[PDB]
DNA sequence: TCGGTAAGCAGTCCGCG
DNA sequence: GCGGACTGCTTAC
């Protein structure tokens, strides 16, 4: 096999790698890397090294890295650019696998941890670490087993061992429930003292060394504290066993109400799950805990226990180990659904970047740039300072708020990116400036030609059309592997309706789900088994087919963000690349493509309707369009369709074959116009919206920018079983907004929607007269809270205190001299009640940590002084009287003459 | 050696016979 | 008690 890389790091002047060799073992190597950089040099002299603007430079080969980090200064002193790769372990990668990189994930160990720790005086600081760590579940992909280090005797308690017999029965029976598949890969340690279970931790931990390291909160807690037991009992360089070089790094943050640290462990990979979650799902959740994100992603309950953590151990220690290696699975089962580590390896060895680098978009870029550019023997710029500067980004219609009955939405596919690669924008395809007009008049094509010999955006920037440019060159890679992805998603997606359909007449019968591949649309012949499989079978299939989609998904939106991620790059300062130049030629770009593509739609929608001047294009952000297709249907008449459907596919039809085309006209008219390199300004149906056929619903409406809602048939290409709302901006969508009023708001907007005025009328008076027996955190707005300190003025709030703080430090007096309660933390996400005039809290609001019960003995209080009246205006009141304002209905019947009647 | 902009709404402070 | 200038938070691209 070819030998890949595990990790690499730079230690004064060498480099330690861990890597897999040709027979497929894992080896380490230090080496006495000698790096190159590269100066300019007079034409005289005959080089095969070239800068982007092909421009001649002389190598200079180093003895070691100090001695070219040095010369770098030297070079800035003296005031001439040192070029090349600047970070050593970059250029050791690249010259070590030069090619591309196929890596074997089966030979990599990814471990997944978690740890317990007794306390009974508040939260155990890892910082501090001064409490016995009592219980690691740690996960090995090599051997595929939890090895559990259970600690039996602690100065918190001496308790028996774990049982796995009763750990495996049903929580009914007063087992623990861990989950059957697991049950044979679990291997059980047990000690009587925690030095031998730390001491065994780290002499398996050699054994078994981690290159990916992973968990729930690992990077915070559970690292950090392991890193701080070990020092503190047996010292420092025992402690630095957990790095394969025995060396790392102490990062103390430390602000304001205790000492936090981050540790560097040398030599591996950290990738905590919470921030692959956060940077990979695309969700902003209101609670980061396990239980919470386990619940949303996998569906499955809460880790019930009675009584708090700090004394779980003492009362059922059975529970406390099972709790702490379920833990550890759900991490993996969110893993093996969400495919987010598989996503990492692919891009850092995509690449040759230290995996962990994923987080960065902007060394990943550096990267793949620089190895792209050396194949070439060209050589990469230095990096500069440059100030920070605002610049201008997209541009959104301002709608007219109302109800808009039929729309149809267009979209542009990778609209930056594409930008990117029609102009052909890159730091070495710039061929000079032309004078700009009012953005205006290239919209109307009243301006003159930027060019008729380079390729321009309106921005006033010229590119050349007869040459590559390393960001389109590697843009184009990225995106490729995005379309791809995204097919398969799209398919799966497709193929899921498909079983949904089926699913309403499903066969009395003992069969099998079909054994098919759910990437690509299903043939005529797996339709007709579908049609006669029973419902057991077909469900198991519809769990396949969105399991199908998920990981589609995942691989489809990150190659989106990271080649977006490199558009914006372009204005980061940090950026090697950072140009103003070719950051607002995409944006001003983008601009012009919408406003040129909305007259188009509106001069061609206008004559196929026989008029003149009417506005179809109702809205539009960045480069989407929304068409009012009232005039569409009203031209043939609504009382010609048979049913929804058949409006859908007309609609469908005539955005395929009319609209598509003239759109496509259109861009291509702006394409000579700008004289660009390549046309790829593809804008594709998206959204088919309308009430069902017959019903009083009103199908859609905006109350502003990027704030709207509609009831669509159609996305994409998936016709949908059942008809599916698509909100975008509004309260629904807010993680802020309490969970039980985003689901009563989202019920409003489908009977609004779909139904019509009396039918929103009917639930809303059903809402106010129950909301006030809703559970306390289904009603409970979430915020997260920044700054604490910055408004605390004697545990009472500061001037210009946000609301949400104000809770907080409402909390903070209510659990003064409580030694189990809870703290908030700096940066976290908090639960906010309001509170009634003289509560014994003496303030307006309380606010406690997110995805949790509040402390027990504030409890009591806050349901008795819960401000219901308020909690109802701000969150559920408020937000729907803009909905209704917008879409002329109202949520309540308002007084008539007809009320002098006995109806 | 760490490494995108546009834009809506809730809330505080302030003016306000 | 509301509107206006400002911070903060959050979402749509
Ligand atoms: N998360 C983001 N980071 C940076 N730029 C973004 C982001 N989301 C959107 N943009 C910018 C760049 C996009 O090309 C442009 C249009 O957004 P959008 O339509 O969501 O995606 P897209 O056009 O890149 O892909 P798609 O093919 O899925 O439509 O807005
Ligand atoms: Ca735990
Ligand atoms: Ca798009
Ligand atoms: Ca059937
Ligand atoms: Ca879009």
């Amino acid at each position: 096999m070819k030998e890949f890389y595990l990790t690499v790091e730079q230690i004064g002047d060498s480099i330690f790698e861990r890597y897999i060799d040709s027979n497929g073992r894992e080896r380490t190597r230090e080496v006495e890397y000698k790096p190159s950089l590269f100066a300019h040099c007079p034409e005289s002299q005959a080089t095969k090294y070239f800068d982007i603007y092909g421009k001649p430079c002389t190598r200079k080969l180093f003895a070691n890295m100090r001695d070219a980090s040095q010369w770098i200064k030297r070079m800035e002193d003296i005031g001439l650019e040192a070029l090349g790769m600047d970070d050593f372990k970059l250029a050791y990668l690249s010259d070590t696998y030069n090619y591309e990189i196929k890596y074997d994930h089966t030979k990599i160990r990814v471990a997944n941890f978690d740890i317990e720790v007794t306390s009974p005086d508040g939260f155990p600081e890892p910082s501090q670490a001064k409490h016995p760590i009592d219980a690691i579940t740690h996960y090995d992909s090599i051997d595929d087993r939890f090895y559990v280090f259970d600690l039996l005797n602690s100065p918190y308690g001496n308790v028996e061992e774990w049982s796995i017999e009763i750990a495996a029965k049903l929580q009914e029976q007063g087992g623990d429930e861990v989950p059957s598949e697991i049950i044979d890969k679990i291997i059980y340690m047990p000690f009587d003292n925690e030095k031998e279970l730390l001491m065994e931790y780290l002499n398996f931990w050699q054994q078994k060394t981690p290159v990916i390291l992973t968990g729930w909160n690992v990077e915070s807690f559970a690292i950090p504290y392991v890193y701080n037991r070990i020092k503190n009992i047996f010292g420092e360089s025992t402690a630095k066993r957990l790095s394969p070089h025995r060396k790392t790094r102490v990062k103390v943050i430390e602000n304001m109400y205790g000492s936090r640290e981050i540790i560097t462990l040398f030599g591996i990979s950290v990738l905590d799950y919470i921030d692959l979650y956060k940077k990979f799902s695309f969700t902003n959740q209101p609670s980061y805990s396990l239980d919470y994100i386990s619940e949303f992603e996998l569906n499955v309950g809460k880790l019930k226990y009675d009584g708090p953590i700090s004394k779980l151990r003492e009362s059922n220690h059975q529970r406390y180990i099972s709790y702490n290696i379920i833990a550890v699975y759900r991490v993996l089962q969110i893993d093996a659904k969400r495919q987010f580590i598989n996503l990492s390896l692919d891009m850092g060895y995509y690449a040759k970047i230290q995996i962990q680098s994923v987080f960065s978009p902007i060394k990943t870029w550096d990267a793949i740039i620089f190895n792209s550019l050396k194949e070439q023997n060209k050589v990469i710029p230095q990096g500069r300072s440059h100030p920070v500067q605002p610049y201008p980004g997209a541009f959104v219609k301002e709608p007219i708020p109302n109800r808009y009955k039929y729309v149809m939405s267009f979209d542009l596919t990778s609209l930056y990116p594409s930008i990117i690669r029609q102009v052909n924008i890159s730091p070495e395809t710039i061929a000079g400036t032309f004078k700009v007009a009012p953005l205006h008049d290239y919209i109307n094509a009243v301006a003159e030609r930027p060019s008729d010999v380079y390729s321009c955006s309106p921005n006033g920037m010229m590119y050349y059309k007869d040459r590559d440019g390393v960001v389109p060159t590697e843009i184009t890679k990225v995106f490729n592997q995005r379309k791809e992805h995204k097919g398969y998603m799209l398919a799966a997606q497709r193929n899921g309706e498909i079983i949904k359909e089926a699913l309403h007449n499903p066969n009395l019968s003992v069969d099998e789900p079909l054994d098919v591949d759910y990437r690509f649309d299903f043939s005529d012949e797996i339709k007709e088994k579908i049609k006669k499989l029973s419902a057991k079978s077909l469900n198991e299939m519809l769990f396949r087919a969105q399991r199908t989609e998920v990981a589609g998904m995942t691989a489809q939106i990150n190659r989106k963000a990271l080649i977006n991620g490199l558009a914006g790059a372009l204005g980061n300062v940090w950026f090697r690349y950072y140009d103003l130049r070719n950051a607002t030629a995409i944006t001003t770009f983008g601009q012009m493509a919408l406003q040129w593509i909305e007259r188009k739609v509106n001069e061609y929608l206008n004559e196929v309707c026989g008029t003149e001047g009417e506005a179809f294009v109702l809205y539009g952000d960045t480069d989407s369009i929304y068409v009012s297709a009232d005039k569409i249907i009203d031209k043939v008449g609504e009382s010609k369709f048979r049913d929804t459907n058949h409006w859908v596919d007309f609609l469908d039809k005539f955005a395929r074959e009319r609209m598509e085309p003239a759109i496509d006209r259109g861009f291509r008219e702006m394409c000579e116009y700008m004289n660009n390199k390549q046309h790829l300004m593809f804008m594709d149906r998206e959204a088919i919206a309308g009430p069902p056929l017959g019903s009083k619903g009103i199908g859609g409406f905006w109350t502003g920018k990027k704030r709207y809602a509609l009831n669509v048939w159609d996305m994409e290409g998936t016709r949908y079983a059942e008809p599916k709302l698509k909100i975008m901006g509004l309260e629904t969508q807010k993680s802020s907004t309490p969970k039980a009023v985003q689901k009563a708001l989202k019920e409003c907007i489908r009977r609004m929607l779909q139904e019509g005025e009396e039918s929103l009328q009917e639930y809303f008076k059903e809402f106010e007269k129950e909301f006030r027996q809703l559970n306390y955190i289904s009603i409970a707005s979430v915020s997260s809270a920044n700054n604490i300190a910055k408004y605390d003025v004697g545990g009472f709030p500061g001037p210009k205190c946000p609301f949400h703080i104000r809770g907080i430090l409402t909390y903070n007096r209510a659990i003064k001299g409580n030694i189990d309660a809870p703290q908030v933390v700096e940066g976290e996400k908090v639960y906010v009640l309001p509170l009634r005039e003289g509560n014994p809290f003496g303030d307006k609001c309380i606010a406690w940590p997110s995805g949790t019960e509040i402390t027990d003995l504030i409890k009591d209080d806050v349901l008795h002084w819960m401000d219901y009246t308020v909690l109802l205006e701000k969150t559920f009141i408020k937000p729907l009287e803009g909905f209704t304002s917008a879409a002329k209905l109202d949520y309540e019947k308002k007084a008539s003459l007809f009320d002098m009647f006995d109806f």
